[PDB]
């Protein structure tokens, strides 16, 4: 399932 945005958000949260 689409989680590509979630990976980018976790990448912004460090």
């Amino acid at each position: 399932k689409l989680l590509k945005l979630l990976k980018k958000v976790v990448g912004a949260l460090g």
